[PDB]
């Protein structure tokens, strides 16, 4: 939509698995997000180790498989919400058991940043999945400007009407190449941890004519364009749909010569790929869900999904 500021969750079905695959998370933000989820109406399952702790990592990763491998042998699990990113979940795909995650019954995993890595590993394993917020942004402090609290609000909100079929386009603005439509799965997210993963096991899963979202947070241009020259390089870059780029926050310019688009952009036309922009999607308080791997089509001004 614009996006829409609707806000009102719909029902989950079920139990949502909680899980920290990734960064450890403070106690009192996890209290303060289980005590949204039952104002919600939510029926969760905590992981145990979510409040783990090894150096920055939630647990070891053997800790950490457990409560994930976990999150799939559970009966009446309807989703799987990964509490927080930052950094690690990539080091759970070697000891992870796809065929034990294939033999459950359908369940969502959730969650943007680092987490990227995994919704990827889910695409290729044919598993459903959604680049949305992680849970604890639920029991974050409030941002201080009311609207971006209330956009936050509705970034979290989208998960439960993404996941009930309710929500179906976002906007986002043409900024290169063909103007055509372009049908494909979505796949992608954090460019930062997608790069951090190119040459082993947990390599983005990119197949032909898909439409690469990108989005990210902290960085200087250079290391922005070496992680993409690095993803792109990686993979069948030329085969791609089209790139999507989401929003790059606190990445300022510092007197760099060529603008973000414009470096994007002269990557995207050297592969003949189409760039669109704007997509509401990050680490902002713009962060709505969309659902990962799954086909939607670049149009006019929407991002839109059946
Ligand atoms: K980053
Ligand atoms: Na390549």
């Amino acid at each position: 939509s614009r996006p829409s500021s609707d806000q009102t969750w719909q029902p989950i079905d079920g139990r949502v698995a909680l899980i920290a695959p990734a960064s450890a998370i403070a106690t009192d933000v996890l209290e303060a997000t289980l005590r949204q989820l039952e104002v919600h109406g939510v029926d969760y399952h905590l992981g145990r180790h979510v409040e783990a702790r090894y150096r920055y990592l939630a647990g070891t990763v053997e800790q950490r498989l457990e409560d994930l491998h976990n999150a799939f042998d559970m009966p009446d699990i309807t989703a799987v919400w990964c509490l927080r990113g930052g950094y690690g979940c990539g080091q759970l795909l070697p000891g992870l058991d796809w065929g034990r995650l294939q033999a459950a019954s359908p369940r969502p995993l959730i969650g943007f940043s680092d987490i990227s890595v995994l919704l990827s590993a889910f695409h290729r394993h044919g598993l459903p999945a959604i680049h949305g917020p992680v849970a604890t942004g639920l029991g974050l402090s409030p941002l201080s400007a009311p609207r971006e609290q209330q956009e936050r609000l509705a970034s979290l909100a989208s998960v439960s009407r993404l996941l009930a079929g309710i929500d179906h386009e976002l906007p986002v603005q043409h900024l290169g190449g063909h103007k055509q439509r372009v049908e494909g799965a979505l796949i992608g997210g954090n460019l930062t941890a997608l790069a951090c993963m190119a040459g082993t096991l947990g390599g983005l899963h990119a197949p032909a004519g898909s439409i690469l979202v990108l989005e990210d947070v902290g960085e200087p241009y250079y290391r922005l364009e070496r992680s993409l020259w690095q993803l792109l390089e990686s993979i069948d870059a030329r085969q791609l749909g089209a790139i999507c780029l989401g929003s790059f926050t606190d990445c300022p310019r510092k007197e760099v010569a060529h603008s973000l688009e414009r470096i994007f952009g002269e990557y995207a036309a050297a592969i003949e790929v189409p760039l669109y922009h704007h997509l509401p999607s990050g680490h902002g308080a713009q962060n709505r869900a969309w659902p990962y791997g799954k086909t939607a089509v670049l149009e006019g001004n929407r991002l839109r999904w059946g």
